[PDB]
């Protein structure tokens, strides 16, 4: 509810830690995300696989948070799985600028599809987007989130929300353990982002610029250190 994206404010993402207890992993815990993806320091496991997603197209919320527009599934939206253990798609959060790079890149914008299993484990997956053709997924989306730009809702129902137009490609991805990436900042998060990056357009991006508080027109927080946790990657060859 109340932190802040500028850097050298009170409540800006150095403070975050000290802004209230619930908070202090943010500024303590030494598994924050996002973070910096390198080739050169990743560790092959072709065990990893294509990741295997069955998504359904639910109903679904737009939501306005103050500082991201999210998607917040009502039914069962499908679900992610990672070595048979089964997480429920139950969100997608928006951030622009991208808020994990590749080898040095900062994206436009960067989707993150939070997923949980019955055992309370989450999953995340990123898709990063760069500029150029429309995001199909946003497309459907676009008229719910100009909405939010003078109302007051925080609340719209999009209707039935198509996860399967998701840019994903399944071939390639960076695996590794991190954190939510806003308060409570909480760890344990499997994190999952995809190589191949995306695009959006302009339009689009600035369609969710225009959604959210003043403080969060940029909405990533800054690269966390890594420190020393492994970053796995895998790769489907031609073979």
């Amino acid at each position: 509810d109340e932190f802040s994206y500028i850097d050298g404010n009170p409540n800006g993402p150095e403070n975050w830690g000290n802004l209230k207890p619930e908070w202090e992993t943010c500024g303590k815990g030494m598994e924050q995300s996002p973070i910096q993806l390198r080739d050169n320091r990743v560790i092959f496991d072709q065990t990893l696989g294509k990741l295997r997603r069955n998504y359904r197209a639910v109903d679904a919320r737009l939501r306005n948070s103050g500082h991201d527009v999210l998607v917040d599934f009502k039914g069962n939206a499908g679900s992610l799985s990672i070595n048979r253990v089964e997480y429920q798609l139950k969100r997608i959060h928006f951030h622009s600028p991208s808020e994990h790079e590749m080898n040095g890149e900062r994206f436009d914008l960067e989707a993150q599809l939070v997923h949980e299993s019955q055992d309370q484990k989450r999953a995340v997956v990123s898709i990063l987007f760069r500029f150029g053709r429309a995001d199909p997924f946003l497309s459907d989306l676009e008229d719910f989130i100009k909405q939010f730009s003078n109302s007051q809702k925080n609340e719209i129902n999009a209707g039935v929300v198509d996860p399967n137009q998701l840019q994903i490609d399944d071939s390639a991805y960076y695996r590794y353990m991190g954190s939510f990436t806003a308060p409570p900042c909480t760890e344990g998060i499997s994190w999952t982002v995809m190589r191949k990056v995306a695009t959006v357009s302009p339009r689009q991006v600035l369609l969710l610029k225009q959604a959210v508080n003043e403080n969060a027109i940029n909405n990533a927080r800054p690269l966390q250190p890594t420190n020393f946790r492994s970053v796995f990657y895998f790769e489907q060859l031609k073979s």
